[PDB]
Formats: C-alpha cells, structure tokens, sequence
C-alpha cells in the first residue's frame, strides 16, 4: 500500500506558514495532542494524502517560537502517538558549511544526522550521545527533484562554540541545526521513517554574524523551503516507501 | 475540593538510581507495558501507605545498551507519564555534581529551589532567555523544614563534562548543582502544570580535583545509597498530606 499520512515536523511559524497555505491547511481546534498545550497542529488533505504540521508554538512566558530538541522531540511523540503517519518530515531553516558546498537558499535533503553537544566521555555512553542515525533512504525523490544532500548536525544552541566546531568539524556535517537529531531519535523509538528538508539561511564559515544572516533570510529563504516541500509533497503522493 | 496527594511518580534517569527505590518499597516492574507499547521505557509500581508510587526511566538504549540519559528521553518520559499516570506530583531524583564553592559535599542530597539551561545558547534578544528556561521548582517549606536538605540552583545541560562555554554559563547563573535531565523535567511539567520537585544527590565536585567522570562512577553506588534514603523521607513526608501542606 501507498503512503496516506504525511507529518511535518516544523519549529518556527514563520517555517510553517508558507507551507498551511500552500495546501491550504486549517488550525486544529480539538487539542489533539493534549490540553493546555501551546502546541499547533495544522491538518488537510492533499491529493490522496493526509497532511499535518506540527509546531511547537509559543513559548508562555516570552512569546517567541519554542525552538530546539526537547520541544521537536515531544511534538514528534505526540503528533506520532496520534496521528500513526506512514512518514515523518523535518522541514526548516539551517546552518550550512560553505566549504562543504552549501549556498544560501538551497534545501538540502539529509543522509544521516548527529549530535555534536551531548558530549559524555563514556565508553558507551559517547556514541549515544553523538546519536548518529541514517534518514529515511530516499533516492528516487533525491535523484528527480535534484536536491543537494549531506549530513546535518545538531545542537540546542545557535551560535557555535570551540568546542562544538571542533566536533562538527570531526563528523564532517554540511548542515547545522537545532532540532533534526532529536526528530530522529524519537522516529527511530516509534519506527517511523523520517526525511529532512534543510533550507540554508546563514553561512556558519562565512563572515556575516550567524544571527543577522538568518534573519535576513528567513523570509525568502522559507519560501524557497515550501518550493521544495511542495515538489517532494507531489513527488510522495500515490507512491510506497520503497519507490522514494 | 482540594484533596491529600494520591500519586506521585518518580522521574529517573538511571536504571541504577532508582533500583535502590525500587527495592525499598518493593515496587514492581510492570510487564504489561502500561506507559507505551513497545518502547524501552521502564515502569515500576506499587503502594506505600495512602500513596500511589510509580517510578519511570528511560531504559537501554537498544543501540549501545547503557541508560537513556540526557534532556530528550527524559523530557519524553516525563510527557508520557504524565499524561498517562496523571500525577499530583513529580519528583526528578538523580544523581548530580555540584560545586564546592557553593556548598555542595559529596553526599549531600540537595532540593532545588530553581532550574536553568547552561547548554542553549541563543545569543540574541528573548531567544537566549529561552534557552536559558528558568524555572521554580514547587515550594515545599514544610519538608525542608521537616528533613533540613540543603537548596540551590540547578543548571542542566546534555554534556557530563564541562566545556568553557559551559562553566562561564554556570557561575554566571549562579547554580550549585549540575546535571543532565533538571531543567528538560521542569519543563514539560510546567507544560502539562504538574508541581516538580527535586532530588539530587552530590557524586562529584565540579570544581575539585578528580576528573569527573571517574569521580562521578567511584561515588555513584554509595550516594544512590544516600539519594534512596532521603527520597523515602519525602515519600513518608508527602503522604497523608495535601500540595499546599508541603
Ligand atoms: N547556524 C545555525 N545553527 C543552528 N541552527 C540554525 N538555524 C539557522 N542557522 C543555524
Ligand atoms: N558533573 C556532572 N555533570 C552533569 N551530570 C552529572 N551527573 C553526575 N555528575 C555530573
């Protein structure tokens, strides 16, 4: 059987707006995923598919986009529990490595993705943290819409710290974020496949500051980011798992 | 009408930390996976007094094995516990460093009084208050009261050791404890509006002189030892009273 449920995983509003509109998506008003929360879900249907964006919403006390791996974790859990999609996508706004061939406004797909700030000098304990996890293999779609691929890298803090560059560095990520890990992690304890769309709005080794030039580009560059979800929405729609 | 507290469940990083509790009131492992089905979250019940206990961890990680610790599974088990189990009451009990100059003993069994990030760094106007998330613990003046446990602020982050970014952070935020899990708990509580408390208990200095993660291991068993003793204090503490009594 074809794939029929479709859950966007998207941090920001400003990220997800473009999208509810693109397919014309309606604000869920039944708190589907748990009362009191901030939480919004956008649900529609597009062509033979079902559609839903998740958001982590408004934080209460400052207002601005709950960002980050603890709240994508949790609506990647809840949105799973309840809606049981056939596929996950983590769709937003990243980092990129110019040298590793990353421009400003391309969305890249993602191979695999890690951790690069859960450092734990354990035995063990080390790989769990790096949690390095393959995404969902997906070489038609890759091959036809022609995206760019590489691995991403996730922390919960925007700038990038010695530290974090030196293990960034280390894993070779062409992409810096904040929340694609975590998504991963919690796909993987629920088995469902996950895909990435990162759209490049600041240019990590460039020379403009990380904060200016993602705001400067976020606009636009969602844009760009919608573009691409909608072909890879079209691309999904009629088709199985095994013909991505 | 406002009733005495009937549940409480007991957020645990390590399989390790909450066994000593597991076993002194002899609680058990639910089988019949009651939280999620087929995750490796472990859940173990029982009845003491007039109080329903649970205790929740996140298990082995079916990759490597060990405890799934750090702020993700613990923000997800306190989620699911939550909305499954609907406790009056959290209580995040684990093991911790802390900071000699702050007071901290290998040993002690501290209850916070609040929770910060250290690890979420997002450098520009109202973000970087975010990432930071304070938050209050649930006021319990009767039980400091009652078992005189020392108080301080606890810093989170998903790194055991301490980067240079980290340790500016932290005695910036003036925290005497420092953990892995705190501030993820807080959280979702806060989230779901279920009062949290915390236990954590001293198994390495920060600013002494052994390395961390060998320290950490050395004192883990014997301050799991001192961290069960203090939380059957609060457990025969909390029963038969109401949230506003503690
Ligand atoms: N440089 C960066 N690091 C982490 N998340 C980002 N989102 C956009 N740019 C980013
Ligand atoms: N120093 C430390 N940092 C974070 N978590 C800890 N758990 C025990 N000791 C710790």
């Amino acid at each position: 059987r074809p794939i029929s449920s479709v859950v966007f995983v998207i941090a920001m509003q400003a990220e997800a707006l473009p999208l509810v509109n693109k397919f014309g998506l309606s604000e869920t008003t039944d708190s589907p995923l748990g009362k009191g929360l901030p939480w919004v879900l956008y649900h529609g249907v597009h062509k033979d598919l079902r559609i839903n964006v998740v958001c982590p919403g408004r934080d209460a006390a400052l207002g601005i986009d709950s960002v980050g791996t603890v709240p994508a974790s949790l609506i990647t859990f809840a949105s799973i529990q309840a809606l049981k999609p056939d596929i996950i996508i983590n769709a937003g706004t990243c980092g990129g490595f110019k040298v590793k061939g990353a421009n400003i406004g391309d969305v890249f797909l993602v191979s695999d993705v890690v951790f690069h700030d859960r450092r734990i000098p354990i035995p063990m304990f080390d790989l769990y943290g790096v949690g390095l996890r393959q995404a969902f293999s997906t070489p038609n779609l890759l091959k036809e819409l022609n995206l760019k691929i590489g691995r991403l890298s996730t922390g919960d803090s925007l700038d990038m710290s010695t530290q974090d560059e030196t293990l960034i560095i280390a894993n070779d990520a062409t992409l810096k974020d904040m929340e694609g890990a975590a998504v991963a992690y919690v796909a993987d304890l629920l088995k469902i496949p996950v895909v990435f769309l990162k759209a490049v709005t600041d240019l990590v080794d460039g020379d403009k500051p990380t904060a200016e030039e993602f705001l400067q580009n976020l606009t636009v560059v969602t844009a760009a980011l919608e573009g691409t979800a909608t072909k890879v929405i079209n691309f999904i729609n009629g088709r199985n798992l095994s013909d991505l």
